[PDB]
């Protein structure tokens, strides 16, 4: 799906940047491992100046500006127009869980391109507040997408496989690093997924430095081709052997209290074989995560 062109790798999905890593919400098998974290807030100025060393080298459709829940960034409209400064991205995009939206500003709606928001059994949001959201994109021209999650897959596992034969097909029928292209900067390093670096420092155990599976961003004089044999390598990360990419097995959205939300869990016996099987057919099998999906789209 990425391509190299005029001096530029170029993500026809997005870059992923992480407003805050903790989030308000506790959801079995967050893929960012969010529960885990304490606040945490990007600064605005490390991250414009870290996206504008990989701006040279990189382009992508749009920047997703997500974490936890990023409305609990003090300052998410700078964070937005950091990213937007460096022109990494055509648009910018942010994705909640619209449990705070209701505070959101006038700035923060012109700050945006494109809003989704998740919808939460847990944290239902009303029918009439989705309205009044809708009614708040359309009148700022903001893309609007509504995603109501009746599900959530397996993500990771503190007890790893030493099968390479699993991990092979893990990786390779894995979303995030071939479908959805969800390029991660995280602390001045790229990654292909946010579950490469967001989970190895969460494994009790102590796990391992996910800059294993990183790439520094950095003037380097080889930089473009060093960043497109990164984000093109066809071999499993080493947080792959811990991960289940996108064919976990399928359970009911929820929140889990914090205490024991790690799973230890052989990584094998939560792998939903028949769906890596169809997975394994077509990468892009919807993974019935999503019950419904509204979007309003802007146009023309
Ligand atoms: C980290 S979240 C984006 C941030 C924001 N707090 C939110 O979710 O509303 C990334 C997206 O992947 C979805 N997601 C997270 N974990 C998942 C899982 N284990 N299975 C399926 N989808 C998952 C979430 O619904 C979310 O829309
Ligand atoms: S909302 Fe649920 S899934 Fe999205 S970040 Fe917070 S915890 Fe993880
Ligand atoms: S770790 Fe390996 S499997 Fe898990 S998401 Fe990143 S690439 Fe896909
Ligand atoms: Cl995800
Ligand atoms: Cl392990
Ligand atoms: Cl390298
Ligand atoms: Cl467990």
């Amino acid at each position: 799906s990425v391509r190299l062109a005029d001096g530029k790798v170029r993500n026809p999905e997005g870059i992923e940047v992480n407003a805050s890593l903790q989030c308000n919400m506790r959801c079995q098998s967050c893929a960012h491992l969010s529960p885990l974290y304490r606040r945490e807030n990007a600064d605005p100025a490390e991250i414009h100046d870290t996206l504008s060393v990989l701006a040279r080298s990189y382009h992508a459709s749009y920047a997703k500006i997500m974490g936890g829940e990023p409305l609990l960034h003090p300052d998410v409209v700078g964070l937005i127009e950091a990213v937007r400064a460096t022109g990494i991205s055509d648009t910018v995009l942010v994705a909640t869980n619209g449990t705070l939206l209701h505070r959101a500003t006038e700035r923060f709606w012109q700050a945006v391109d494109s809003l989704e928001i998740s919808v939460y059994p847990s944290r239902m949001i009303a029918p009439e507040e989705i309205e009044r959201y809708r009614v708040l994109a359309r009148e700022h021209g903001v893309s609007l997408l509504v995603n109501y999650y009746g599900h959530f897959r397996a993500v990771y596992s503190e007890s790893g496989t030493d099968a390479p034969d699993l991990v092979r097909d893990v990786f390779d029928t894995c979303k995030l690093a071939h479908f959805w292209n969800s390029h991660t900067v995280y602390d001045g390093w790229l990654y292909r997924c946010p579950q490469s670096v967001f989970m190895p420092r969460q494994l009790r155990d102590g796990g391992w430095d996910p800059r294993v599976d990183g790439l520094r961003i950095e003037d380097d004089p080889a930089f473009l081709e060093r960043l497109h044999r990164f984000l093109t390598a066809d071999d499993p990360l080493r947080a792959c052997r811990n991960c289940l990419g996108s064919v976990g097995k399928l359970h009911p959205h929820q929140e889990l209290p914090r205490a024991g939300w790690q799973v230890t869990e052989q990584l094998a016996a939560l792998v939903d074989y028949p769906f890596l099987k169809v997975c394994k057919d077509d990468i892009t099998a919807d993974d019935g995560c999503v019950e419904r999906s509204l979007s309003a789209p802007v146009g023309g």
